[PDB]
């Protein structure tokens, strides 16, 4: 461990929580990043997976949530991030829920959101995207993908053509999209919807046509869980995103604010990712790749994913009370894990638990 991964997680990171109310905090995060304001890990060939019609120069990405609004692309980027995905972006803005609306559980190394999908809408995101495009066309060409989670508005009526206006307007700036999905008459609803998204992105022109994925939470049914597995299948999705936050409460939380509506993210949500990933992973024959998110601090965190049948990782949480540095962490210790572990690369390792 490097002196800066000691001192952000020991001294600042507690320092800058405790002077900083939780959302100013993100803000300041997003400004800083945005900015290229970062302490200063090479990453070598054993990082790199190809998947998703993608080089991914390493396998550690940046999950939805962090820069909503792609603010700070280049700087995740700097970071040491082998991906971004921004968003959710809805498709008209909206303001999202009333303040307070995140909250910090530092005892339990989690957090609880209830953003509500606050969003500066597709419009300011699409010129957002449009004027660092060629930028980012040369970042994915060197394995620095960028996905788009696509959301809807609060008072849409129909979710579908929300979702469908996201790949329209996105979808050509986009190495991957994402689409959320809750509890699945369900399962004809999911692939009516998830039909008329692919309909949408197969419609786009070869050079801007994204992979699509869907993003689930950890709290499905067994019934959901099957179904998702089924439709995905049937219609070619191109991934999977597992998961997303937690609306239940594990037993043994500590933090004061546990009781606050909201996902749960962060340590506490690690193994019940871990769980929907090797579960999503049979029920897929391992034949849909699934980015891996949930409570990942470590490499032990990542790796256990992988193995799992991750295809790629997700931090966000994590970032809360280890600052930057926990990037290089994870990816250090992922590398020397595949080393004592026997694996050539982080694709050896891919769903190695189920062989
Ligand atoms: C619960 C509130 N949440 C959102 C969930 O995570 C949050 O607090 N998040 C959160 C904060 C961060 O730092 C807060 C303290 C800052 F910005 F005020 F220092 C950073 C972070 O990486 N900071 C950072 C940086 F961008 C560049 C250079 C140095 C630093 Cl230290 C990331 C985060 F996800
Ligand atoms: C403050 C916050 C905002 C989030 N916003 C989004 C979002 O807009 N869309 C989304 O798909 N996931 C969102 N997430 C979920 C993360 O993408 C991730 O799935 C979840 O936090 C689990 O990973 P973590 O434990 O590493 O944070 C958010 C998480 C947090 C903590
Ligand atoms: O904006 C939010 O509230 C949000 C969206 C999402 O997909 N996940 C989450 O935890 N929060």
């Amino acid at each position: 461990a490097t002196g800066d991964e000691r001192f952000y997680a020991e001294h600042l990171m507690p320092t800058l929580q405790g002077l900083l109310d939780p959302e100013s905090a993100h803000r300041l995060a997003v400004r800083f990043t945005s900015l290229g304001l970062l302490p200063r890990f090479q990453d070598s060939d054993m990082l790199e997976v190809r998947v998703l019609g993608h080089k991914f120069r390493n396998p550690v990405g940046i999950a939805a949530g962090f820069d909503k609004h792609g603010e700070a692309v280049d700087g995740l980027y700097k970071m040491g991030f082998g991906f971004v995905e921004i968003g959710s972006v809805t498709p008209k803005p909206q303001e999202g829920n009333p303040r307070p609306r995140v909250f910090r559980l530092p005892e339990d190394q989690a957090v609880i959101n209830r953003y509500g999908f606050n969003s500066h809408g597709l419009s300011v995101v699409e010129h957002r995207l449009r004027a660092r495009q060629q930028k980012q066309a040369k970042l994915t060409e060197d394995g620095l993908p960028l996905g788009v989670n696509l959301g809807k508005n609060k008072t849409s009526v129909d979710a579908a053509e929300d979702y469908a206006e996201g790949v329209r307007v996105l979808g050509p700036l986009a190495d991957y999209l994402v689409v959320n999905v809750s509890s699945p008459q369900g399962k004809a609803e999911l692939r009516r919807l998830l039909t008329k998204v692919l309909q949408e992105r197969d419609g786009l022109r070869r050079v801007h046509r994204p992979a699509v994925l869907v993003k689930i939470a950890p709290d499905l049914t067994s019934q959901d869980k099957e179904d998702i597995a089924s439709v995905v299948k049937e219609l070619g999705i191109d991934g999977l995103i597992v998961t997303n936050t937690t609306v239940s409460r594990p037993a043994g939380l500590q933090g004061a604010l546990r009781s606050e509506t909201g996902g749960l993210s962060g340590k506490p949500l690690r193994d019940l990712s871990t769980q929907t990933i090797r579960e999503m992973y049979a029920l897929t024959q391992g034949r849909v790749p699934i980015i891996g998110v949930g409570g990942v601090s470590s490499g032990q965190d990542a790796l256990e994913k992988i193995r799992a049948g991750a295809s790629l990782v997700q931090l966000y949480t994590a970032l809360t009370f280890w600052g930057p540095p926990v990037v290089g962490k994870v990816k250090r210790e992922l590398e020397a894990l595949l080393k004592e572990q026997g694996f050539g690369g982080v694709t050896d390792a891919i769903g190695a638990d189920h062989r």
